[PDB]
RNA sequence: UUGAGUU
RNA sequence: UUGAGUU
RNA sequence: UUGAGUU
RNA sequence: UUGAGUU
RNA sequence: UUGAGUU
RNA sequence: UUGAGUU
């Protein structure tokens, strides 16, 4: 049963798609007790998108940076996202588009059982088009996995 | 160029995460040319949720209930908020899983240029599991197409 | 190498589109020393189109009845044709779509060499839409396998 | 509902798949009223394909240079085209293959209706194979869209 | 790091090709600490495939039969071992084709390293064909999540 | 009907997950008749694996090295194998992931009638991951054909 | 169309 | 890893 | 959950 | 073709 | 197997 | 954009 007040991907997404110069919101959910990371990236290759929240998530020490255990989990829910941002085809410059993202990963227990243990939400959201600016419109993505 | 002030994913996405009992974000989208639709379906039959979202949206007047060309656009908005909820397979019920969802949708021009015409935009947000209460984690999708 | 005179292909897709009452096409093809099968089919579900094809190949002599080797290929080859068909996920009415399908099944050898043995094209045209008529678009797809 | 005399999708086949020194097709269906563009690519790269189709097509006059709703239905109805080409996975040289193909970009409207507006169909016809001349076989692909 | 004499995914697979009468090859495993459940099922329905191994699993013990977590993981090392037995379309029956299969679960630590924790293997195979005794050829999928 | 004792898929899974020093299982399947081939290959581009492959089993002579026919036939088989080793996205780099495989290839008539003619098999096993030893699990993938 | 469910 | 780009 | 099936 | 690799 | 259909 | 190519 999914806690109310810890939905892991309603609040990932609210942090992504926030731009208050100071809403403190990173701080408030870390009291809480989840590790949060944001970032920025974009690029014609998913790879650099993959990589780039994985090493933002081991820097700000969201999972472990050694094992393999966490980045697993990291890695198929980075997929699961992504799939909502391409649609179809996990493709991006081979298919002559490019996006421009925001990301936000949040690790916890969402559920009211804390035999659930923590979770992984990694969220998605910019724009993607032809590599021409302004040709483009926006594209959301969210994976979640235990961990 | 997409338009700071009228981006259609984001504001769709943040309606559809409110809930606000008096928002009156509604009103306000209508009042700023905005056409909007919101509703809720669960299902272990994609068709019904695909169906739920077309009615709602016919009756709330976003797009034209006679002709095929705007059915076209939403069905494949909806096509591609589903890749989100989704990730892969786009089946339920066959897969052994179900899902419970609000939905919105938006209908209007979020670029900077009149000329872009009007756009549509389904999103998606709920939870996919296994057919057992709890047994269940959240899931997203927003699929944008013109108009 | 292909032989411009034996193109399996896109002898299959012009006989699929012709009208033509009297045009003889089929006599023409078979006298060439080709195996073809002619028939109509329309569903909201994958595998009666599927069963349709097998059947109408079988009955008019295109495969073999008994055994599994030419079935295994004609198989295969109709999934290549619905790929075109359904275009990212080979679903009907779970999508909430129907097909209206013409197809034709050729066999033979279209290469300059007889050592390239018999290959088999399915083809397939119609429209594909919503379960309402005329809310709906043209469709194509076409298969090619060796047997 | 469909109009017989005007199907999109089996007037750009029928003009993709003829080799008439001078069939005048072009000016034929261009007096009818559709805007036409037929063109030719080869490549290892899924991108170069979709390139010439969208610069022949703007240059062509087939669809706006400029704004980008027209370039969104052309680049989805190429997506759906390629879907008939690449049958599952929309890569050629990651997947050890390559295509040499005939292009036709056909718009205008094909229904009955003239409030169904302008559509859009990208047809594909060549060949695909392992890269060593004869090495392939047929391939074909159609997309049609909304514009 | 992998520990050779701890491949659960190809002591999985071994486990499953031996048609030994009395191997005891379960105890050995057991013995070594590893969780094993072993099974058939047969049908046109891929959720019939996911419940029988889910079922099995529980009622073995090799997950918990309460709680989300381990349910979550089983799932999705079942959807990616049914990606080796559908290559490409996750359906049956709806493609007209059955499956007959055997399956093992084996759960445990394959890594050198301890704090890598447990992970599960879901292996199948069998046949999968036409809905015709006989007119089938074999199939295999296996996957691997950590839980 | 497949025979019990001539079942490719199984006996191309059994070589490959063997190591013994001085098995002979190779003359043994030679000795009964069937052509065999077995390799390694590891690598981020998966054109390079189905080149591996192709390479392999034409040089060992397990399908002829001219014509197209048996090259289609093991082409498809390996494709369908690839579907078991990456599991929804037939990519590698691109999806920053790494395969080390070991695989076989099998070729003979499986079934019980002389008619079913020659069928191939194109098995691999081996780890994926991310480009980091270590970070990485097993993966498998069975391929069967007509040819 | 007005949030689904047991192997 | 500190939001991509022209056929 | 204890290996499916006809167009 | 004679088992890959760091963001 | 002899061209489907309403949320 | 003016039909690709060898492991
Ligand atoms: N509209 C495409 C992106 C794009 C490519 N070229 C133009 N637009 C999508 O939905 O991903
Ligand atoms: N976890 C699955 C849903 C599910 C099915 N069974 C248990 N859970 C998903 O991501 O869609
Ligand atoms: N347009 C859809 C079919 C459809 C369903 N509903 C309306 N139309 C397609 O391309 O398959
Ligand atoms: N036959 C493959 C193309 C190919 C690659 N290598 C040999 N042939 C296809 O259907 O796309
Ligand atoms: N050959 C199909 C199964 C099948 C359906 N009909 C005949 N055979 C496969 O590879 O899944
Ligand atoms: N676990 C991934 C491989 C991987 C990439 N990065 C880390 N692991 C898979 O299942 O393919
Ligand atoms: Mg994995
Ligand atoms: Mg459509
Ligand atoms: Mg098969
Ligand atoms: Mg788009
Ligand atoms: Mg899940
Ligand atoms: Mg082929």
């Amino acid at each position: 049963t999914l806690h109310k007040e810890r939905r892991i991907g309603r609040l990932s997404v609210l942090l992504l798609l926030n731009e208050a110069e100071e809403s403190t919101q990173v701080e408030e959910l870390e009291r809480d007790g989840w590790k949060v990371c944001l970032g920025k990236v974009g690029s014609m290759d998913a790879h650099k998108v993959i990589a780039a929240i994985e090493t933002a998530s081991k820097k700000s020490g969201v999972i472990q940076s050694e094992g393999y255990r966490e980045s697993h989990a990291l890695y198929h829910a980075t997929m699961e996202a992504l799939h909502g941002v391409t649609r179809g085809e996990m493709l991006l410059g081979s298919l002559l588009r490019t996006v421009g993202l925001r990301f936000a990963v949040l690790r916890g227990n969402p559920y009211e059982s804390e035999a659930e243990g923590d979770w992984i939400a990694v969220s998605l959201y910019g724009t993607i088009g032809a590599p021409i600016k302004g040709l483009e419109h926006e594209t959301f993505g969210v994976g979640i996995n235990h961990i």
